[PDB]
């Protein structure tokens, strides 16, 4: 079997993408932001407190001849940006263009975090990273690619995000039509449950490529691009006016800026984030000051190649007995 569905950015800057799924019978539909760096499907829901929904689409189990409750579970996640959602689980089926999964985990939402509440667009999350993550208690359960897999082609799935456009996730195959020339694949580490991969090396702008071991995650959850303190400094310090400012959280730019494009190594080959995928805008209605799309991971933990880099490439999520990453330009 296989799977295509579109995935739709959800505001002018890419803040984040979401794609339809069809959750129960009959099915109801709801637009998830899917999450390579994570590993629960969770949703907004009847069960969610009332005053912490606002717009978005929820997911009655009641009304699903095929929802059961996943007696005793639970879960809770918080995320790298410090939002957080929990609340029990249901068994149901769970579609994703045209791919079915019987017997899917649906964690439903009992609370969400403000930030949630606060965008109406996203009605929860599909997790795509490995299931050693899954926060569900007292038994973890499986993400949708680890139960579709067996069923799958090929056991695969593939991220082609749009720059201001929407773009695709599809699963069991790879679309040869959807690259130029070839995918470089590279391996991947599974120690700490992510996509977690070493790049070889980065240049800025029309600069030379510098070769060094970067260490990160391929993360379709997260917005940005964050890097170690010193490749950042090197990117902003090609953009006349550029500075971190503790007070906005990160690198800003003055809107009249041009931004230099910034190149990152797979293996020998690169992919090339164009300057303009680097712009994330004001920081306030009417600012010219600009937020940077790239920022330092140095209070993070872990460098994560998020929306800004991943939305330049097409991205193989090759989840084979040993998972490997393909990149390819597009």
């Amino acid at each position: 079997s296989t799977g295509s569905a579109t995935t739709t950015p959800i505001d002018s800057l890419d803040d984040a993408y979401i794609t339809p799924v069809q959750i129960g019978t009959p099915a109801q539909t709801l637009n998830l932001d899917f999450d390579t760096g994570s590993s629960d499907l969770w949703v907004f829901s009847s069960e969610t407190t009332a005053s912490e929904v606002d717009g978005q689409t929820i997911y009655t189990p009641s009304k699903s001849t095929t929802a059961k409750l996943l007696s005793g579970a639970t879960w809770s996640i918080s995320y790298g940006d410090g939002s957080s959602s929990s609340g029990d689980v249901y068994t149901d089926t769970v579609s994703v263009g045209g791919l079915t999964v019987t017997g899917q985990a649906v964690e439903s939402a009992k609370k969400v975090s403000s930030s949630f509440t606060e965008d109406s667009t996203i009605d929860g999350l599909l997790g795509l990273a490995f299931s050693t993550l899954n926060t569900v208690s007292p038994t973890q359960q499986k993400t949708f690619f680890d139960n579709a897999k067996a069923s799958l082609d090929s056991p695969v799935f593939t991220a082609d995000l749009g720059y201001h456009a929407p773009g695709t996730y599809n699963f069991g195959f790879i679309d040869t039509t959807a690259y130029t020339g070839s995918i470089t694949y590279t391996a991947v580490s599974t120690k700490q449950g992510f996509w977690e991969w070493t790049s070889t090396g980065y240049a800025v702008g029309s600069g030379t490529f510098k070769s060094t071991s970067i260490d990160g995650i391929a993360d379709t959850g997260t917005t940005l691009l964050y890097l170690p303190a010193t490749v950042v400094s090197a990117y902003w310090a090609q953009v006349s006016g550029a500075k971190s400012s503790s007070s906005v959280g990160g690198y800003v730019f003055p809107c009249s800026a041009t931004l230099p494009s910034f190149t990152f190594g797979v293996g020998s080959a690169r992919i090339v984030i164009p300057g303009d995928y680097i712009d994330f805008g004001p920081i306030s209605t009417g600012s010219s000051s600009c937020f940077g799309g790239i920022q330092s991971s140095a209070g993070i933990g872990i460098n994560i190649f998020g929306d800004v880099a991943l939305k330049a490439a097409f991205v193989v999520f090759n989840g084979a007995t040993t998972p490997t990453l393909g990149f390819a330009s597009k």
